[PDB]
């Protein structure tokens, strides 16, 4: 499957994909403002993500450290990325289907449009400013709005036992973005697609 990578943002990203034991493609990539990059995942991907980086600094072998979203410090990622991170999930194939959804459960750090671009389901966006509406006690000094989990550790925000319910904090993320998963047991906002549609992630889709 292809999925293009579009940095629509004012400053650069570096992208990054990964199933969270292997990259997918090339695992990551500086896009400059307005750059693409098309990757291709293999079908049957389950649990793949892509996110962006934001303020990351690599040397000539590609090891390094980024502000938001770093994946042990390498440009190339093979594990998933450090909190907040806006979340472009998906599992491909999966009988006969594919679902995408985007998730504000690990925070929030770059908006982002998450659409097919081939035919027969609708795409999800998290584009409202939730970094500049973050509640203080989320923000990332680092850079970004974190979620509950990352900032308290409690049972209650990290859903561990199964059994949670929103909270204060979730509701802020869903406020400003009812299509994307505020917290673990969220009402799903998952789009079910044709198995192997392409898709597109655009980041910053309105600015």
């Amino acid at each position: 499957a292809t999925f293009e990578i579009v940095n629509r943002c004012s400053y650069t990203v570096w992208a990054a994909a990964s199933k969270g034991d292997a990259a997918l493609d090339a695992g990551g990539r500086q896009l400059n403002s307005g750059e693409s990059w098309t990757i291709n995942v293999e079908p049957g991907t389950k649990g793949g993500k892509i996110w962006a980086r934001t303020d990351c600094y690599f040397d000539d072998s590609g090891s390094g450290i980024c502000k938001t979203g770093d994946c042990g410090g390498l440009l190339r990622c093979k594990r998933f990325g450090r909190p907040p991170t806006t979340l472009a999930e998906f599992s491909l194939n999966q009988y006969g289907k594919d679902y995408i959804d985007i998730s504000n459960i690990k925070g929030f750090n770059v908006p982002m449009d998450f659409s097919p671009t081939t035919r027969g389901c609708r795409g999800v966006r998290c584009a409202a400013d939730i970094v500049g509406q973050c509640p203080a006690k989320l923000k990332a000094p680092g850079g970004g709005c974190n979620d509950a989990c990352t900032v308290f550790q409690t049972s209650e925000y990290c859903c561990t036992t199964g059994k949670c319910g929103p909270t204060e904090y979730s509701r802020f993320f869903k406020r400003l973005c009812p299509d994307a998963f505020s917290y673990v047991l969220d009402k799903p906002t998952t789009v079910t697609c044709p198995g192997s549609s392409n898709y597109r992630v655009t980041f910053c889709p309105t600015a």
